[PDB]
């Protein structure tokens, strides 16, 4: 182990987009956190050499995930305890409550969730994207292996690495980031039109809820162009097994929507049948 103010930093619990995660124990409380371990340096690096114009100051992405973070307090989003970050050196660190058994699933899996489980994690994952929507938070990488399992069977959404804080009623982007599998068909073309950074995080909570039941993506290929090609045209098919309820099947439907106009919004979701039944 190694010794960082109150805390000791342990095994490698984590790695997300940004840095690693760490068991840290707190000895001023005898308890046990998650501690992102990052380079200040290293995360300038990452946005590529200054020469889709590359923003100005990449390290200003950190420090916002950090403001965004400190907005956010609910039970189903991760909680931010304590920066450490000296101005004069290239470490910062970002404690976090500790989410005992990890994520939830990292696709592809041979072991998907039953419905009613699906059902009972996606519940919470509506409770945590409407409190981060209506914060003005879209957080762009919804996927299962950034779901994080309680001791108590909840989930708390994890990795605000690529999170945007947006004004007014939603975001409008021209590009976006996120895992390919997961990412919207209006955010894979070059087109002149600018898309709603809202309905990304649904699309993405589609084929989280797909791969939640089927333990893989909807649409998948190893070949780039080919994986956007088919989320852009391929229509949705489920297997023939497992064989999942109707309802669930048309709230899947309705999330990949390749249409974000028509797409199924939030508040819908949450008074979808299969949603609202047990
Ligand atoms: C066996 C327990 O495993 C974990 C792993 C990561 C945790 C994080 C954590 C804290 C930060 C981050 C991050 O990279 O911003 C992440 C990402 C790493 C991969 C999944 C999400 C996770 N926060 C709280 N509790 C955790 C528990």
């Amino acid at each position: 182990s190694m010794q960082l103010n109150q805390y000791t930093l342990k095994d490698e619990i984590g790695k997300g987009s940004y840095g690693v995660v760490k068991l840290a124990y707190n000895e001023n409380d005898n308890t046990y956190y998650a501690m992102k371990v990052l380079s200040k340096k290293k995360l300038i690096r990452q946005a590529g050499f200054p020469r889709c114009i590359q923003p100005r100051g990449p390290i200003e992405q950190v420090y916002q995930e950090i403001a965004i973070l400190k907005k956010l307090d609910h039970p189903n989003v991760v909680k931010l305890v304590e920066v450490l970050d000296d101005p004069n050196e290239d470490h910062l660190y970002m404690v976090f409550e500790l989410v005992n058994q990890g994520p939830v699933m990292e696709v592809p899996t041979l072991k998907p969730l039953s419905e009613d489980q699906a059902r009972f994690y996606f519940q919470d994952l509506i409770k945590g994207i409407e409190y981060l929507h209506y914060q003005k938070i879209i957080h762009r990488d919804i996927k299962p292996s950034n779901l994080l399992v309680g001791e108590d069977g909840h989930i708390k959404i994890a990795d605000f690495g690529v999170s945007n804080e947006f004004k007014g009623s939603d975001a409008l982007l021209s590009n976006t980031v996120g895992t390919p599998a997961f990412m919207a068909p209006e955010s894979l073309s070059e087109t002149r039109k600018i898309f709603s950074g809202k309905a990304l995080d649904v699309w993405a909570m589609g084929v989280t809820l797909y791969c939640f039941v089927f333990g893989q993506c909807p649409f998948m290929d190893e070949r780039i162009m080919c994986l956007h090609s088919k989320i852009k045209s391929q229509a949705l098919e489920f297997p023939d097994q497992p064989d999942i309820a109707e309802d669930l099947k048309d709230l899947i439907t309705r999330m990949l929507d390749k249409n974000p106009e028509s797409r199924i919004v939030v508040p819908e979701i949450k008074l979808h049948p299969w949603v609202t039944r047990h």
